[PDB]
């Protein structure tokens, strides 16, 4: 499957793509304002994620640091990034169907649209000013708006027992971005697309 990753933000982002134990494609690249990066994701990929990283410094070997979404200091991510990270999540070719969603379970750093470029399903977006409106206790110094699990590490926010409810903090994310997951047991906002669809992820869509 092809994903075109587009940076419409006015600032540089460092895109990342991983399935948690391996890179997808090259795993990461710098995207200046307006740049597009096309990656190929193997069919059958389960549990893939794409995110943006902000305020990164990398040396010649591709080693460095980012203020949001750092993936163990590497330009080319093999593992998932440090919150806060708005996430585009996907599982491809799962019994004939692809499943896509956007998630704020690991917080929010950059607004995002995640849409098919082929026919037969709808896209999803979270493009509100979550950082500007972020509750004081969730604001990340480096930028972004952390989720409450990351900040407080309780069973209720992390849904550790498999039982949890919405919270004042999850409801903040949900109010601003209804079509994104706000906590682990949120009513799913997953979209079902035809197997083998292609997609575009746009940072700062509006």
């Amino acid at each position: 499957a092809t994903f075109e990753i587009v940076n419409r933000c006015s600032y540089t982002v460092w895109a990342a793509a991983s399935k948690g134990d391996a890179a997808l494609d090259a795993g990461g690249r710098q995207l200046n304002s307006g740049e597009s990066w096309t990656i190929n994701v193997e069919p059958g990929t389960n549990g893939g994620k794409i995110w943006a990283r902000t305020d990164c410094y990398f040396d010649d070997s591709g080693s460095g640091i980012c203020k949001t979404g750092d993936c163990g200091g590497l330009l080319r991510c093999k593992r998932f990034g440090r919150p806060p990270t708005t996430l585009a999540e996907f599982s491809l070719n799962q019994y004939g169907k692809d499943y896509i969603d956007i998630s704020n379970i690991k917080g929010f750093n950059v607004p995002m649209d995640f849409s098919p470029t082929t026919r037969g399903c709808r896209g999803v977006r979270c493009a509100a000013d979550i950082v500007g409106q972020c509750p004081a206790k969730l604001k990340a110094p480096g930028g972004g708006c952390n989720d409450a699990c990351t900040v407080f590490q309780t069973s209720e926010y992390c849904c550790t027992t498999g039982k949890c409810g919405p919270t004042e903090y999850s409801r903040f994310f949900k109010r601003l971005c209804p079509d994104a997951f706000s906590y682990v047991l949120d009513k799913p906002t997953t979209v079902t697309c035809p197997g083998s669809s292609n997609y575009r992820v746009t940072f700062c869509p509006t």
